[PDB]
């Protein structure tokens, strides 16, 4: 059987008070009929709101992204700051991130291993650009990030570990995944993680796709054996978010 | 006459809710008889707490960073989300996202810009390294940081404009400038600015100092002619912020 599958809302970098606090209400309002994990990733702004506000009991709330101390860094948010602040969800390394913020694989690495040794539920995001797509080295990048993460955790660390598979050019793009590849990444990912670290840790493994879900092509995509569940961003932000959560099943 | 002057506690990536909140009622609780501006920037989780909390009068809450556009940025803070949350001061450019998150002179004069359009006060921090003071060089820098900066701007946009003048190598170190250091530093910067810009624009432009401010340190500093206040790092945690406030005439 599957394990318990999760649907992420990634919000990005967007949001009023006024437009999250509809949307909110939307989820609230949205009947769960099946066990999934749904989680909404809020900027650091919008943490206390969201906390305040969403209430439906199969959300959880998330960071989308920290620091792994305390200390003189300024503008960044730490750890145990969002730990004392009660979020213990967290996405990191996300392509934006990679791409933009400088984080390599080691960075990602080390950012994972400092949250879930905080006590965190962890995102962990992967993924290959379209270069290495086109040069049919999806396999080689994908696993090369997974390795980085796994050579920092312990095997009892997993239980607290998601992976997103996010291809790059997948993202805001509108070029979603077909379910066949979708489901070959997934099944290649979930193969290594088998063979490295352990059978058990691999059938647990919650490995979500994200890169242009929406309402429309969620449900298709979730029949592969090998998807658990999405990493949502444009459509997160609108009302078919609620019809993905209705797709993992 | 000094034009009003600033008292800007920086928490940086710190605190938490307990250790902020009591923080707070020690400034709540404290009577200043002057003229000043107090500035708290907290980080972003804590601006909701801090807005509800912070009730003297003469505070203004400030974020630590934020990109000018909402969107696809995965983990950052963008002004209008700030904007909507009520927050209308922002510290840009200090020296840890310079030296650590790769902001250059151009992209810390964009930000202030788009910061300034949106309608935030800004704290614009400028200051050199160790090598640049070791080689003389500190003029040429601090002028090109603040000349990047000041290529973004219109005249009228200097009424918004706050600089923090902090030597890198005085950050932290326990290393705080001489008042003569200081004074010579914020008397160029000054003068810069009235020839390149406008005398008037020179007189009203509030020039703070920091790198290791503290409450034995600061009443010195201030009576240096062209100090018009500080922002204080380690410091800001502590009671002894209010004895900056309390240098600051």
């Amino acid at each position: 059987s599957k394990p318990q599958p999760i649907a992420a809302a990634n919000w990005k970098c967007n949001g009023s008070q006024q437009s999250l606090s509809e949307l909110i209400d939307l989820f609230n309002s949205t009947s769960i009929n099946h066990d999934v994990q749904c989680v909404v990733a809020s900027t650091f702004v919008h943490l206390a709101m969201t906390k305040e506000r969403l209430s439906h009991p199969k959300f959880v709330i998330a960071a989308q992204n920290a620091i792994a101390k305390s200390g003189a860094f300024t503008g960044e948010v730490s750890l145990p700051i969002l730990k004392d602040f009660g979020v213990n969800w967290i996405v990191l390394g996300h392509s934006e991130r990679r791409a933009y913020y400088g984080e390599t694989n080691e960075i990602v690495a080390d950012k994972v291993a400092a949250a879930v040794a905080s006590g965190f539920m962890v995102i962990a995001c992967i993924g290959e650009t379209l270069q290495e797509r086109e040069s049919g080295r999806t396999a080689v990048v994908v696993l090369t990030q997974i390795a980085a993460i796994a050579k920092k955790l312990k095997k009892a660390d997993w239980a607290k570990v998601v992976i997103a598979y996010e291809p790059v050019w997948a993202i805001g793009t509108g070029k979603v995944l077909t379910p066949q590849q979708a489901q070959e990444a997934h099944a290649l990912i979930r193969s290594w993680v088998s063979s490295k670290i352990g059978a058990d840790v691999a059938g647990e493994l919650r490995i979500l796709y994200g890169g242009s879900v929406n309402g429309k092509n969620a449900r298709t995509l979730y029949q592969q054996r090998d998807v658990n569940g999405f990493l949502v961003g444009g459509a997160s932000l609108k009302p078919e978010f609620v019809d993905i959560i209705k797709a993992t099943q």
